[PDB]
């Protein structure tokens, strides 16, 4: 699984208290994604946080042929999960059933119009740069800037997101986008923007080089991440380097400082930011903290 906390700054039990909740209270439905070993379905719980209300809820569980090694992966999930806390631009943790005698499941944000990539790709038709149900260039800021936040957030409790991309993201209600880690129930093997590199599959379009040719992660190979993040998004769900085969070769330009070009919507400035958030010394690029402030600027002079 993807989001994980940093290394940069290592080296507690769980409050069944305040988290614990009745697989008598929850109503399981239809998957939502299916992985290998592991599933995110669409369920029904009554009460989960306002007394006596019903409400729909999203829990991440195993599937069949999961071994305990998986068992493991989601139990630290719900254990970073419960770390990181609230926050309203990430996917948070609702409550979880880890009582014996009965499967792992922990609970989470439903969030009705999925990740975001697959989103704004259906929304090429109704979409204008500024009628109802339309997309409009001030949407598109706005999300980026959602996720800039939803990253700084993530920072602050010193985590990182070893994959951050536009299919890890999700649109709810209201235009609130989620930064969510998919986990086990993303299969990378079925998934072709994770290529293969030994038996270790990677979404290499998104890792920054340092995380390619070394394998360093840091907030800031993210930032990278989500410099390509910000491409999707003024492209409208469009993968990143068309036609461009992933291979050798790829990697080579890519430290040659070779960027992709403008996406279809991008405004002037959104490019030049997609452009720092690629820049070759890892140094030299923003801190989400400091793209939350230029999009939040960008924002405003959008009207
Ligand atoms: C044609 C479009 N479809 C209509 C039937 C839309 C289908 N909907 C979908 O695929 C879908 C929906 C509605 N939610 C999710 C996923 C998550 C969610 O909600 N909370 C999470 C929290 C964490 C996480 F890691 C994933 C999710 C999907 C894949």
């Amino acid at each position: 699984l993807s989001i994980v906390m940093d290394p940069d700054e290592l080296p507690l039990p769980y409050d069944a208290s305040k988290w614990e909740f009745p697989r008598d209270r929850l109503k399981l439905g239809k998957p939502l994604g299916r992985g290998a070993f592991g599933q995110v379905i669409e369920a029904d719980a009554f009460g989960i946080d306002k007394t006596a209300t019903c409400r729909t809820v999203a829990v991440k569980m195993l599937k069949e042929g999961a071994t305990h090694s998986e068992h493991r992966a989601l139990m630290s999930e719900l254990k970073i999960l419960i770390h990181i806390g609230h926050h309203l631009n990430v996917v948070n943790l609702l409550g979880a059933c880890t009582k014996p005698g009965g499967p792992l499941m922990v609970i989470v944000e439903f969030c009705k119009f999925g990740n975001l990539s697959t989103y704004l790709r259906s929304k090429r038709n109704e979409f204008v740069p500024y009628y109802k149900d339309f997309l409009t260039l001030e949407h598109l800021i706005c999300y980026s800037f959602q996720v800039a936040k939803g990253m700084e957030f993530l920072a602050s409790r010193k985590c990182i997101h070893r994959d951050l991309a536009a299919r890890n993201i999700l649109l709810s209600e209201k235009n609130v986008v989620k930064i969510c880690d998919f986990g086990l129930a993303r299969d990378i093997y079925k998934d072709p923007d994770y290529v293969r590199k030994g038996d270790a599959r990677l979404p290499l379009k998104w890792m920054a080089p340092e995380t390619i040719f070394d394998r360093v992660y840091t907030i800031q190979s993210d930032v990278w991440s989500f410099g390509v993040l910000l491409w999707e998004i003024f492209s409208l769900g469009a993968s990143p380097y068309p036609g461009v085969k992933i291979d050798e070769e790829f990697c080579r330009r890519l430290k040659e400082g070779t960027r992709m070009r403008a996406p279809d919507y991008t405004t002037p400035e959104m490019y030049q930011t997609m452009l720092d958030c690629w820049h070759g010394e890892p140094s030299q690029r923003p801190t989400f903290s400091e793209l939350v402030e230029h999009l939040g600027n960008l924002l405003q002079a959008n009207a």
